[PDB]
């Protein structure tokens, strides 16, 4: 497939795995979500600028474990994510 | 790891568009409108969705030259997601 159908693809696969686990199959806790971001996106750092933007970032998640998010909300994490840990985005302003 | 690849790609693909002239941090929406047409030219909408996916592409026509900033272009991935992939059949 074209290279942007794959990796939309496994974006679904990725949720499916985590919020298909039990419940409702459209929602994860923050807790999966940070799990999620741990465990799938392990090696992901931030670049130089970004650490406190990064750290604050992660430190929403733990304070809010039991708060749901939805598979955009998801989506939009992984973006974040690239503002803080892709050096495409580290003269982004 | 699969995720770590495909977020990539997500970033590449935005860079070959965003890259082209202008800000690289930003697309105009004619160019979100072309970037998912080519790029996802398999995906079609479910059953139920066409209205949906229809109506959002016809929005991105008329104001092609506001700006999607990156975070935009990620959160209508996740619409065309809705749209088109099975998985969110019985999603609200």
């Amino acid at each position: 497939a074209r290279p942007l159908e794959q990796a939309v693809a496994a974006i679904v696969c990725t949720f499916q795995e985590y919020a298909g686990r039990c419940g409702d199959k459209y929602k994860l806790a923050q807790a999966e979500l940070k799990e999620l971001l741990q465990k799938e996106l392990a090696t992901w750092t931030p670049t130089e600028f970004r650490e406190c933007d990064y750290n604050k970032f992660m430190s929403v998640l733990d304070t809010n474990k039991d708060a749901e998010v939805d598979f955009v909300e998801y989506v939009r994490s992984l973006a974040c994510l690239c503002l803080y840990c892709h050096e495409y985005f580290k003269d982004c302003p």
